[PDB]
């Protein structure tokens, strides 16, 4: 509507239910993530809270933490939950012929930012999604440096696949999307912007000089579109629409 009275009534309300729409998407990566952390800090108690002598023999690490990560990884449907170990062995529970877990001395784990990562800091770390060596998924990694009485125990790892945070941005409401931590497309309401031939430079552009929450104007073909951006954590969540709500 021509009456500015009217036009801006029009800014005002889509500006409200686009930045609503955009909070579902940054609560949906952030409870991913926080439900991820508690489960591995639950896990990390369980397992340090084992007397020492069932944690310093290796068999008594397969005997006795195997199983722990084992029902841990069935009751998450985590792909992977293992402890890494400065022999460089690692206790891995995976996913597929319910075949007990194994110590395995193949996987290089030292040169993995999973594992010395979590030495550098007492947190849990988080990885980037990558391609994970073991079932050959894409996985984000949960990973905690367990330590009882001081003394460390080995690296704690939790491997989620990242299609199912895709698939829970991807069920939001609005036309919603996430880009990673190199500004690449990473999970979409809308699949067909998955195309990684797809120009994000005006909505990425606009974000760079609007930030965080902040609704700005941008051009796709001659046209008016509206959108914002958020970081959340090292990803940045947009939504977009046409601008026809306000100028039609
Ligand atoms: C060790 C393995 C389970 C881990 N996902 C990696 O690729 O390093």
């Amino acid at each position: 509507g021509i009456d500015p009275f009217t036009k801006t009534s029009l800014y005002e309300s889509t500006l409200k239910n686009q930045t609503d729409l955009l909070k579902v998407t940054q609560s949906t990566v952030e409870d991913f993530r926080s439900t991820n952390q508690s489960f591995t800090r639950a896990l990390e108690k369980d397992i340090a809270n084992l007397p020492y002598q069932s944690l310093i023999t290796e068999e008594n690490i397969i005997n006795n933490v195997g199983p722990i990560l084992k029902y841990y990884r069935h009751s998450i449907n985590a792909l992977n939950v293992y402890l890494g170990l400065n022999n460089g062995k690692v206790l891995l529970s995976q996913k597929s012929d319910a075949k007990m877990p194994e110590l395995r001395d193949d996987l290089d784990i030292k040169t993995k930012d999973w594992y010395q990562e979590a030495l550098k800091t007492n947190d849990i770390f988080v990885t980037p999604a990558y391609l994970d060596t073991v079932l050959k998924q894409y996985v984000i990694t949960y990973s905690k440096a367990i330590y009882k009485d001081g003394k460390i125990i080995g690296v704690l790892g939790v491997d989620i696949p990242s299609e199912d945070l895709q698939n829970l941005v991807a069920k939001t409401p609005g036309n919603t999307f996430l880009f990673d931590q190199k500004n690449k497309i990473f999970a979409a309401t809308n699949k067909e912007l998955l195309n990684p031939s797809i120009d994000h430079s005006p909505v990425l552009n606009a974000y760079k000089l609007n930030g965080d929450n902040n609704f700005f104007s941008y051009k796709l073909n001659n046209e008016e579109r509206l959108g914002a951006c958020t970081k959340v954590f090292a990803y940045t969540a947009c939504i977009t629409e046409s601008a026809d709500i306000i100028n039609k």
